[PDB]
């Protein structure tokens, strides 16, 4: 099938790493799945020494579709270069397991970042104006490219060293059933299966609402099979602690039911750009 | 529906039995449960806060086709909390949990192996096969693929009744006598057969390689298959005709039922009917 035909093409010259110059170390996360592992590369596209990387691989009761996901997540990253979306530097196909090589990002996800982190790690509205900056560009990239994200949230928003904010997880990614979580889905993805750029504009809106409550749970004690008629009826988030009348405005705005209606990531970035300024 | 449907103030949910990244099974206790005087003790099967659609669609599918299908070697629904609330299907509890945690067990705990109820024989290992032949000889007749068979989920219940669950992608076959997906399949790639894992075709017959699969792991004591190999290479060693060597404590008959249940043409395998008469032939002659 698809599958075989891509596994075949990818076991079979510019992405293809040597795996006796990748030294395995500790789990950097896990799941049933497969998981991430810190790892060192010597020779990585023409470095000196040693770089400090990570390495996503599969574990041995791996479905199609997560082998699936992988390949696609390789295929995406080859296209795309921007200093806030994870930079592949390569795959081990030729010795054992399918291994993809992406960044070290010494900070881990944008969820357990702010979670670590207290009230205003000392963190200000500066900063999750900034973080959220970063993203909206990153996705004002990959919306220029033709490419949905599909999965935007805090756990696929990775931290880098400076607090760097780096988009990653460009497995469910398409070009231009579901397995995206509910609560970070848009109206027409619940209800007519269509993702486009200004559904990625809802599950920014979502990532926005994580941001500003550091790191919180969305819909909070709200199971996501009633999420289907309370969207559908016009409910959304309340305005939360800590946050500004701005801020709660281009989440709504995020929210809308008809997409055209949403505002596009350029408008996002100049949004948050006006809101750092003036302070 | 009002034979199905459950008072949510009659459940009193417990302690975590299982959990993935998708969804939980916590033990619970139902009060005045289908016409039973005060608390009976049950397993509560729901979705997690990060739940997707093809997740809450598997639950509901899955209590669909429990709905239809009635087994003494296949798990019972009670009942289902599904109004004003999270969806919750209430299930039967087995004591023993899955045969792959109730097998590996058996290597640490006593009296173990031997070649009351820890201390496994061969006979024993050679009824947990049947048992789960005769289940699935009914949900062949029922026109239902169960795509998911595996020994993590069979469950053990009392007196060591094996019990087939996790019908979240089992899928129904009426027409065609087959299930295609246009997309990947979820279910891990070890278990799945030859056609399943090129073609994207769900028949019995697919069933049955995984019943092999089963078997495999039923003699080895919950042995992982395929030890040693990751589910990208297993592309080509299928398509090649390499399968898993004959284990430790399996016999020559055993083992050709196996490669049986492995053919590449899904015609050539033997059918559930065939698979409980050689497991009856075996048991007699032990
Ligand atoms: C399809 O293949 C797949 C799919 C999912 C997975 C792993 N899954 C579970 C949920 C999803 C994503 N997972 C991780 C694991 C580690 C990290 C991670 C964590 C991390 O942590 C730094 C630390 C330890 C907090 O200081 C650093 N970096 N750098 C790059 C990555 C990547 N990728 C990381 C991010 N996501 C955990 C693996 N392969
Ligand atoms: C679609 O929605 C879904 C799908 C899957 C899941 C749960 N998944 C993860 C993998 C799959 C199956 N899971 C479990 C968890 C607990 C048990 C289980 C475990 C169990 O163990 C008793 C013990 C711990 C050995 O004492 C007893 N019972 N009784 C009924 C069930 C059921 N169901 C059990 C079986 N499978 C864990 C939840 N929602």
């Amino acid at each position: 099938g698809p599958l075989s035909l891509s596994v075949d093409a990818f076991k079979i010259p510019k992405w293809e790493f040597p795996r006796k110059n990748l030294v395995l170390g500790k789990t950097l996360g896990e799941g049933e799945f497969g998981k991430v592992v810190k790892a060192t590369a010597f020779h990585l596209k023409g470095r000196a020494g040693y770089t400090t990387v990570a390495v996503k691989m599969l574990k041995e009761n791996a479905s199609p579709s997560e082998l699936r996901d992988l390949l696609s997540e390789f295929n995406v990253l080859k296209q795309v270069n921007h200093p806030h979306v994870i930079k592949l530097y390569g795959a081990c196909s030729q010795d054992g397991p399918l291994l993809l090589i992406v960044e070290y990002a010494k900070y881990g996800s944008l969820r357990g970042f702010l979670r670590e982190s207290r009230k205003v790690r000392a963190l200000t509205m500066g900063d999750l104006i900034s973080f959220a900056w970063q993203i909206s560009q990153g996705m004002q990239y990959l919306a220029e490219m033709k490419l949905v994200h599909r999965d935007l949230a805090a756990r696929n928003i990775l931290v880098a060293e400076g607090r760097k904010m780096k988009i990653s997880d460009f497995g469910l990614s398409r070009d231009v059933q579901g397995r995206i979580p509910v609560k970070w889905m848009a109206i027409e993805s619940l209800f007519d299966h269509i993702y486009t750029t200004q559904s990625d504009v809802w599950s920014f809106g979502v990532l926005l609402w994580e941001i500003v409550t550091l790191g919180g749970n969305p819909y909070p004690g709200i199971p996501p099979e009633r999420l289907f008629n309370l969207l559908k009826t016009g409910h959304r988030m309340e305005r939360p602690d800590n946050c500004s009348e701005e801020m709660y405005r281009l989440m709504l705005q995020c929210w809308k039911q008809e997409p055209d209606k949403r505002p596009v990531f350029a408008d996002i970035s100049k949004d948050l750009e006006k809101m750092m300024v003036k302070r």
